[PDB]
């Protein structure tokens, strides 16, 4: 079931690796959409599911008129989503250049139908999402401990623990509120939202002789709508649900980057998103240093910038990963009959490579979120 | 030769100004596209005019019916060919999906016909392209006296150089290596040279108790290439002679599909972006380190996307910039006629209280040999070789 | 048949030997052709059946006329080329000298008929040798396995091992492709790499918050190698290769004159033109000056007089050592109590009848194959399973 070069190896001893490797300088964890989906959140899936559901006018069109794609994708369920949005990117450019005022209509629906799901799908309640009491919901059992753990696993002197979520969702901030925990993103003043490096330079300290976190946001932000004059503001869950958000889904007019997101593969189409470029330099500036440590978890494999990096200094006796893949037999097997997707071919090179800094535990039932809570065991002052 | 309301201004002082920047820890220098027009070079903007008038047939259907450029715009080199043929990329595409021959092959034949066109004028070897470091020749000579002067600059104990070209071309790339450095162009190897962003932020030592530069590329290579390897390959140019540049240099008509990794194509392709991307923001993000100094020339500010990334790139707070507009009396002259965006913009700059700002305007004194020797410097090799070697017989 | 001494060791001993060894200052290895047979190659011994029954003119020269050569060596595939090449340089020197015309075409036809051989013997694949990630292939794992072992196991304070190769392919170069390793094996450059001396202590730093390399010393230069009028080897790929200086096996017959550097013959003062060869035998006397340090002989053929030469004058150090997996052990010993022995076999006799412990002979048979070399050398172990 585990193969590692041939040999056999047991968790007990993994949990004293993990306990020993969280103790090196760096300590972090490399998590994907997957974690939502614990909050209750929707998958891919389901939001490609109600967007075909929801209008079926625009599918029997793209199916019959052009044949971008088969019925035998849809009847397999093979259907991919970002391809979607990046063809009509390219389609609505060719139609602006070229003048056509009915394909222009046709095509600026699916464009803001599209960004408006993709809105929607982000909240992860609906009509609580306005309201208070945010850290207070017993659903986010999961952050909650998770935030204090990777927090109260150090003695003086250590380094502070990096969480990765890429959601749009503002689901971070509340576990913090209900633990007074403060997951810091290199923003200051509530009134007033800015970013500033220097802000990242701050940590907390017992004066009279604390618990918190760092935040990448790698998948941009929900409410960081750059007006594109050189701003970047943010609106609490319950203040923004009236403000901007309601009046670009229920005012039906024209739509353009209205505040930034994006989930498709064309990505430079558009090119004021910064938050790309700081967070992906910070991220490949982490593991420049030696005694490093991460861990995955929650995360697909279609990323091709983060999963270069991941290799690319995966040439280190130090960097390390823990990644986990219930469907890595599947996925063997699939790829034993010549081959499959990107996603196939690259968990299969990242599970191949030779070394031993690298490891991979399935099982199925053995391999599931709570399983991954409970690994991390509580500090011992004796050791 | 900088003046400033009419009064003469000494040329010493400028050199020695720049000889305190330089001594920063966080220095380069940037080398114009023009700057190669004296020695054999060409622009596209040229050959694109030049074929656009040779064959006006096709012209209708350019402007009429796909509309991603108007006639004034066409003839006043307001445009983006590159993009125009970029824009192309996915036009095939689109026809393809619609399943629009006749389009597909009116961009089919217009592409090869570029290509074959751009390529024609560009080998400057002739037959003997494949010969390896062909740099060896007197045509550059005098540029090469311009590198002996980054040689005698460089104290002990100080910041390595760094070397940015803005040519796509290696004729100077292949001179550089001929001096015998080592120079990185963002890979490493020699028969399969791939991609690696891990050197980007990595540097050589002496691990017992040491000089390296770094090749920026501002042009991405005509070397540069995708044979399905699902990354970026680079070799030398005898392989690349005799895999795809031979059919781009010989047939009239001849192209695949989306393969090849260039000049800034297939960006709505996953396999091209992300390299550009990495590009890109190490060239935004360089200056990042304390005590820099940057140097940007021969750039029209014309382009929205860099002009607002510009705008927002001003967190350094020491930059200068220094303009040579050979044209300033035209420019002149054309403001006291109560005419002329970009004419006024920049006669507005120049006519401001702003002594970070250099800018020259002596016309016949920007040349690139005024140029040259404007830098400072300190203050029959091979000529025995051909007797010697004539005399065994 | 184990004997040392008439008594024997545990794995727990070799397990030992085999840690202290990688964590010295320095490790060795020695690669050759020999237990190169079992990845679908092909071996100088059908490269020969096919020269002796595909040239009838100058085999039966040979046979009558040139005397050069004897029948029951022929019959039996036990005879040698290498002093044949040595013989036909010297048949060339004295007949230029001489003035002699016919014998002249003929010892150059010899010399570039065999040339043509020497070089065809070093593919290994057919056609699909010209193409690029070379490393993309069955017979690269264990050399990606063996790589990433030995430049594992250098620790903070330790540095890169060295490795040799000893035949005519690139089989480590492709291995190191594939995995972001360059094995610095003497040359540095993208269109043209000249010798450094300098160039030994060059390697990647973390200097702001991929450190992986060794020494593959070429002893038998390379086959990539194609030598110009300007004294420099500017170097090309496979394909490149493939296209613009070893297609004169179909096309052309018999036209080359000292392009490519690789030399069977066992003289090495015949190609004394060269010069950085006495800087690779001064690398390998500086190798062997150093304390703590060893070298490890896998498919070496018994061939060298210069090399092991300074491997007998070198043995004396006391830490310096020398070992070779050969199954072939008994065999040889028993032959030459019998009155046989080879050129060269009673010198490893000798060395493993050397009074030094420093130097050990062990075999085994099916366990001496480079496959359990590969494995052999084991991974450095920081986090995981200790003592204790
Ligand atoms: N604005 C910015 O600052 C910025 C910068 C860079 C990137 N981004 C965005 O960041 C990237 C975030 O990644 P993403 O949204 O594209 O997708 P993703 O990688 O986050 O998730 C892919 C999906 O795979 C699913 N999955 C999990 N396990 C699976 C399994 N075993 N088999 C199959 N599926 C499984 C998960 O439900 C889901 O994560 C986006 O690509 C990109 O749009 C934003
Ligand atoms: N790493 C790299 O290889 C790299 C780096 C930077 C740019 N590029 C190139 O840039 C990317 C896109 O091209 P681009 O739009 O950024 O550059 P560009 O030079 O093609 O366009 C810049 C703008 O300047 C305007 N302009 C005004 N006056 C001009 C003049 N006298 N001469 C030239 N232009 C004038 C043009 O209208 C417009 O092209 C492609 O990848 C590639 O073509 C590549
Ligand atoms: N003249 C020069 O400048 C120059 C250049 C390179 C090497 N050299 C040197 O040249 C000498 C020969 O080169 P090498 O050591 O690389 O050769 P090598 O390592 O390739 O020898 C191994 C080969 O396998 C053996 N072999 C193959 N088939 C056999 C068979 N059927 N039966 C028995 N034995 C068989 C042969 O002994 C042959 O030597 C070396 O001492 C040394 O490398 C000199």
């Amino acid at each position: 079931s585990i193969y590692q070069g041939g040999n056999k190896l047991n968790e007990d001893d993994f949990r004293s690796h993990v306990y020993s490797l969280c103790q090196l300088d760096n300590v972090g964890v490399l998590l994907g959409a997957g974690a939502s989906v614990g909050c209750g959140g929707k998958t891919m899936k389901d939001v490609w599911k109600s967007f075909k559901q929801n209008y079926p006018e625009l599918l029997g069109a793209l199916i019959d008129k052009y044949l971008l794609v088969s019925q035998i994708d849809s009847d397999n369920n093979l259907v991919n989503v970002e391809l979607l949005i990046d063809e009509a990117t390219k389609f609505l450019s060719v139609a602006k250049t070229r003048r056509c005022e009915d394909e222009e209509e046709e095509f600026r629906k699916i464009l803001s139908s599209l960004y408006k799901e993709v809105t929607k799908a982000a909240l992860l309640t609906g009509e609580q999402f306005r309201e208070k009491n945010q850290g207070k919901k017993d659903a986010f059992k999961y952050h909650k401990e998770l935030i204090s753990k990777l927090i109260s696993n150090r003695q003086p002197g250590q380094s502070a623990p990096a969480i990765f979520t890429t959601n749009y969702d503002l689901a971070l901030e509340w576990a913090a509120e209900d633990l007074g925990i403060q997951l810091f993103n290199g923003f200051s003043g509530l009134h007033t939202r800015q970013f500033y490096p220097q802000n990242f330079d701050l940590a907390f300290r017992n004066v009279n002789a604390h618990y918190h976190a760092y935040l990448y946001k790698l998948h941009g932000s929900l409410t960081w709508y750059q007006n594109d004059s050189l701003t970047v503001n943010e609106v609490s869950a319950s203040q923004a649900y009236d403000e901007y958000i309601n009046d670009i889904i229920n005012k039906d007019d024209f739509y353009r980057g209205q505040h930034l997101i994006y989930p498709g593969a064309n990505k430079y189409s558009h090119t004021i998103g910064f938050v790309y470029g700081e967070m992906f330099r910070r991220f490949g500036e982490f593991i420049s240093k030696p005694q490093t440590a991460l861990f995955i978890n929650g995360f697909g494999f279609g990323d091709y910038h983060i999963n270069r990096i991941i290799l690319g200094a995966l040439l280190n006796p130090s960097f390390h990963v823990v990644i986990y893949y219930p469907e890595l037999k599947e996925a063997i097997t699939k790829v034993s009959k010549g081959g499959g997707s990107e996603a196939e071919k690259a968990i299969v090179t990242l599970k191949n490579m030779a070394f031993n800094q690298v490891t991979v535990v399935g099982g199925g039932s053995k391999a599931y979120f709570n399983s991954f809570v409970e690994h991390l065991p509580y500090p011992v002052l004796f050791p």
